[PDB]
DNA sequence: TTTTTTTTTTTT
């Protein structure tokens, strides 16, 4: 029914107002229909009005396509004529036609991706998406229903807004009291929280301590280590949970009986979730890789995480920018934005680590301007905490956590407090 | 390869154990292959054992099909032979075949769903799923593999992680008591270890001493040199091992009797490894060149290294970044990441050296901020030591090895420790 | 004998382990044999084992091949069969076949090289080697035997190392005993030696004196002067060797009989080499230019230098770097690395010059931190020297040398030795 | 080409004496060309003189030739003319022909060697060289050049070098006795010479003066100005040459009659050169635009300069630096290198100006350390005169010339000298 | 040819 759609795009102002915002060039044909719609779209972009038959003929004469295409477009334009119709049958039929064409294009692209990925490398016609984003494309084929959400009205829609304040399902409480106090109830789902410490100051000890604390509070935690292996992170978690020093495990001061007893005692407790550690090579995982990991975890292991942790965003690969194409600023900003998009998609608290510049190392204070790889990371991150350690603090078994970007509350209040990091047990303890 | 799959299902046993749970009748065909697999599955369900060829013939006789296909099935079971193929290739090829067939089935299913949706509701099939199920089932076809483990589970896999604590399987001792003490068992496999010092301060001296100590502990050590050539390194090793000064070699104070006698005395030891010294042009070798070198070392001789000593990573080239496309920071970070990836792939301890800045060449203390080239090298490294030499230290044949970074222990317990350095013998001795 | 080679690759473990590491795809043909070897090589790379017939004709042959290629590969794979042949005749015949194919490929390559170079520019197919490097390709093709020579085994190659020690077949002695007692026999072959003096302090008087000494020692010397003309240097050499003041050759106090006669005196001496002087514009000569000059000298003048003296390292250009960089650190380091690579490739002692920092001007002592252009140059140099004659040594015709970096020995043993400069004769004399 | 070669062997003397030693029978053909050269070689041997074309015909008349050869030889002899080609093109073309024929013969010989090598050992030719001789044979093909001049060969070019010292082939006098005294006969070709303008001491006045003394000595001078127009610079030149004060021209004291009379008086003198003034915008002239200007002047104006004077080094731009700066050190160092490269490649004396440090401005004495361009100009400059002005020197109409860097001669011989600067006529006169 | 981030280096 392409002829009817074009005719009522021309000879119906009411029809054009609703269907146009959604009409696209890939929904008609590879011949006369697409060319006619391209003519109409160019005229609309140039004059912001629906062209007439004379305007279409003039644009057709000032066009460069061949004789066959010219004749087809001329016949199609000559066949366009308004008919007595009703707005509803046309809008519903157009929605059905657009949905069918979107599904057809999506399945054609799916077949193309499958037949392209099944090719020897270096001859796979790059810039074509991989099989990993096969379902997502189909998800885009179903989100076309002529029902775009205009937005949220402050006065018209306030009961629904008020039924989001006492819900509190968005906030995931910590286990430390100070972190809950500064965040006013803990971190929120669909966010990107960051730890900035430097090199060998913490920043993975803190992530492991957070993972252990969330695990004790009945949470499913997905640790993703882009550098350290799976047994080192698991060893850190074991040291945190079992209250056994990493030196004791290395020096064999803990027996198999004690280890088994502690593990079974933790297992028999109802207030304990599941922690899963996954390792990827440095620069070999992205947002799409994490989504594939999420899907295979949900299917194979029936594991649905809420506290997804990534060891370092700077070590991950952007899923949109080719490697080493853009500078550190753009690449890191894109990676952080994609991670935040993943977090809001799966509705999980995302925790990450970030390096500071060389000038901030061995300094008694770390500012937000000391971020290493990009200034956009603080802009695209919900909460950031700076971990500072000096010789005096190290001798006191304490670290100073400074609130650098506090989006859940006022950062001026409680800006710097001293945590009791214990490096042997990979644990954070409070001083209150 | 359905014939191979069926033959190794009937005959091979470990392949049957690994591949049978991930087998469905929809993966094979709609003809003789499907019928044969159905017969095998029925037999294995009746009797919990793999059938034989005579059993297959009996099942065909008692459980019959239409002769049209029955002839094709009986001629299909005439070629299944033992054919002792290797297990890894067979498993990988079967996995690829089942993944391809799953993708084909998912595409056909989504096409059928789309076709059914187009049909009017009066005559549309009821067993077919709705269009909304198209994405998820596609995901069900994306995550199909033979990997029963998707990650590391803290509570599920408490066993097989305690084994890694009893038997280290990662630690490699240092032959020096101070380094073992500050490392708690020595450097670990799949790690990048760095000695940082000023120009001609003794980066090669320390690396040669470590190589000699590893060689005395029955280790395969591969010394790759982008500079310093080859012979020069073997002379340093000879000075360390044969207890002859460098001046003696270049002044002719050692006879061929002493040299050959000491070499054969070392050869008679059963606790001696192999030391291959390889030379590459400065800036003319990368991680892939190292992988090719390892492959040719494994082929042309029975040499698989456990220690890999790269003389200086700064004078290597990245296997991803084009030459001089990026600055020092990005290139050196990429080189360090590639070297660590090589280390984790080969499960070897990779030692290397790095230069310090121009400002630290005449300083009694060297900080992590004094690293030359990238600041991401300390981030990528697993263990970094700073070699400091001053006039007072040189007057006593000693250096000031300082812990810059340590993923093996707390860097503050023994941060700075004096080490006697015999430059004539190119040897590190410990003060006792 | 391609069929026999492939058959015994598939069906012989000993033959495979003997001949596979020396196999290349450029040896068989441009038809079925090359495709079969590609399949075998891909299988061995992927699974580290020799493929079987089933793996070849099922798991691998189902790939992107045309009908003719598919038929040829099928026929060749079906024709493969194990044949009983002695495993001393097979290896020798395979080695002969490989050598013949390498020679054939080299001949075709040099024919293509000549055809390309015969064509006029703008169509000359860059990155293809010039006509000068025809003999090296043929020589490489000649030495294509199946001998395992990967690196320098420490225990297996101590005989050759001792031969190198006793022959001292790396040292090139100086004519000055002071420079021989600190270098333990002079400079080594594959080395980069540097002089740092300042502005109008030396830095070419020293290079000219070293060239004159090497000329008197029978060495072939190549003086590449980027900053000085081909004649300004020669005249300095004449002043050094003829014991005539540099001013006397300008005012005219030396008669032609003296000049020609003194020259004839040197010519009659059999311990005199060639000091060929070649000038390049300042900033217009790289390592590739020097290689072209070496090839031209070898072909035309039959001149193979043992000493290469570049008048100034910092006014050359980098062959690897394509876009000029305002950062002097990277450019000078790249130039030094390329020069040292050239030196180790040609086994020629390479002397050059470096500029000291303005702070070091009129300073009684010059440290290594006074290097001006780059801090990477001292890291790549094998031996550096500093000239620090400020004001009083000039009145006594003296120059003090500090020995800033010494890779031939301990630089703290004889740090200063107060060389006897003579600027009129442009030479160095000892203070014995 | 063979016809031309034989014709100019018969009918020329310089061509014969130049190309006969490099002429062989195998270089021509297997029919007319080779036989005809054989006749020339035969006659050149029995009678040591070039045969007459009739004598060459007499050789054909009296020689063993097959009917076809004898005819072929007669036709070729009748086809030789005494036409006059240019010598350089003839020598170059016959060299190329000889090189191509030698390469073809060597390639055919190595192919024949390889073919003979792949033959039954019992059955092969003994005279054919072994395969190992292939790389040497090609070398003999590449060692064919009518004239070998790769650089300056010491002990092989001493007679030519002496003719350079006596004839002062490189020196260009100054017309000022003091400047000739300190340069041992003037500046040299292929050099960069700069004057260190101090505190508002000067701006082009000196370079304009240098553009008059060279003009009076007969040299072609190209004055490139950036901060001035052509008319203004030529007005400064007129002031110096016509003895008219600079302000007198603007005021109008000098009339057209006197101006034209003085100009024609200068034109009558045969000891006068040509001055070409070219203007470029500030920062819009790198030392690659100057090459284009020289090419245009040579092609169109036939003006090949011996002196090139650039108004100001700082105003110039680097050919390949992209980013320019009003007063940046990196640009000045690059500009100096590019200008000196231009001087070397054009064999011209290049003069320019640069600013100095404020300390050099306040202090009457100027140190190389006290220079705006440090380690950049006193490294690429053969001569650097420090022209500074003092109120006392001003009151006496003088300027103290100090010699800060003299590659030509000893810097301390005559370092300080007083110059009679006239600021009105823009002139330098000597002081008794 | 400019523009902007980050780093590293060096010169004043
Ligand atoms: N095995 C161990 N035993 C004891 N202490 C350890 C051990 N590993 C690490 N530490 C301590 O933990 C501190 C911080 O460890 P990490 O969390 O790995 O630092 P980091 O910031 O994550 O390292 P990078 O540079 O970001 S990869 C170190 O400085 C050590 O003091
Ligand atoms: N060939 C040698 N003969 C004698 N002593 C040497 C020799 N090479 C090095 N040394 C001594 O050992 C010290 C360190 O040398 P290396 O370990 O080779 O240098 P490095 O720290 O690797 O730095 P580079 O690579 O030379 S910039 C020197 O400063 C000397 O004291
Ligand atoms: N013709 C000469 N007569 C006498 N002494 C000279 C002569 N040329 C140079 N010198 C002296 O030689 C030294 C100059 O060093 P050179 O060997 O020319 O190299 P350089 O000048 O230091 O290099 P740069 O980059 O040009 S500063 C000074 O001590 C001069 O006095
Ligand atoms: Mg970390
Ligand atoms: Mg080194
Ligand atoms: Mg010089």
């Amino acid at each position: 029914m392409v002829e009817i759609i074009l005719s009522h795009l021309i000879f119906d102002q009411a029809y054009f107002s609703k269907v146009w915002p959604y009409m696209d060039s890939e929904y008609f044909e590879s011949g006369p229909a697409k060319n006619t719609f391209k003519l109409i779209k160019s005229h609309v972009n140039e004059y912001h009005s629906v062209p007439s038959i004379n305007a279409l003929n003039v644009a057709l004469e000032n066009s460069s396509f061949t004789e066959t295409e010219y004749s087809g477009v001329k016949t199609l334009i000559s066949k366009l004529a308004d008919s007595p119709e009703d707005h509803s049958w046309l809008v519903k039929e157009t929605e059905k036609y657009v949905q069918q064409r979107a599904m057809f294009n999506a399945t054609s692209k799916i077949i193309e991706i499958q037949t392209n990925a099944e090719l020897p490398p270096e001859k796979r016609n790059k810039k074509m998406p991989d099989v990993g984003a096969i379902p997502d494309i189909m998800r885009q084929a179903l989100s076309i229903s002529f029902d775009s959400y205009v937005g949220h009205d402050w006065m018209d829609d306030y009961e629904a807004r008020w039924l989001s304040y006492m819900n509190k399902a968005r906030k995931v409480p910590f286990k430390l009291r100070i972190l809950n106090k500064i965040t006013k109830g803990g971190a929120e789902t669909g966010t990107l929280n960051v730890l900035m410490a430097g090199v060998n100051v913490g920043k993975s000890l803190g992530l492991c301590s957070l993972a252990a604390d969330y695990l004790q509070l009945g949470h499913n935690v997905l640790y993703i280590s882009m550098q350290m292996a799976e047994e080192v992170c698991a060893k850190r978690i074991d040291a945190n949970m079992l209250d056994v020093s990493l030196d004791d495990i290395d020096d064999g001061h803990i027996s198999y009986a004690e280890y088994k007893g502690k593990m079974e005692k933790w297992r028999e407790k109802s207030t304990l979730g599941r922690l899963i550690v996954k390792q990827y090579p440095t620069g070999g995982a992205d947002a799409n890789t994490f989504r594939s990991l999420l899907n295979e975890l949900k299917l194979k292991k029936n594991f649905v995480p809420t506290i997804i942790i990534v060891d370092y965003l700077g070590i991950c690969k952007s899923c949109r920018i080719r490697v080493y194409s853009e500078n550190s600023y753009t690449t890191v900003k894109a990676i952080a934005e994609e991670l935040r998009a993943l977090a809001v998609e799966t509705e999980t608290v995302l925790w990450t680590a970030a390096q500071v510049g060389k000038q901030a190392w061995d300094s008694s204070d770390v500012n937000m301007s000391d971020i290493a790889e990009s200034a956009g990371l603080p802009a695209t991150a919900d909460f950031m905490l700076a971990v500072i350690e000096t010789e005096e603090l190290a001798a006191a078994e304490q670290q100073l956590i400074k609130q650098i970007k506090s989006r859940y509350g006022d950062k001026n209040k409680w800006n710097k407090f001293l945590m009791g990091v214990q490096k042997g047990n990979q644990k954070w303890v409070e001083i209150e």
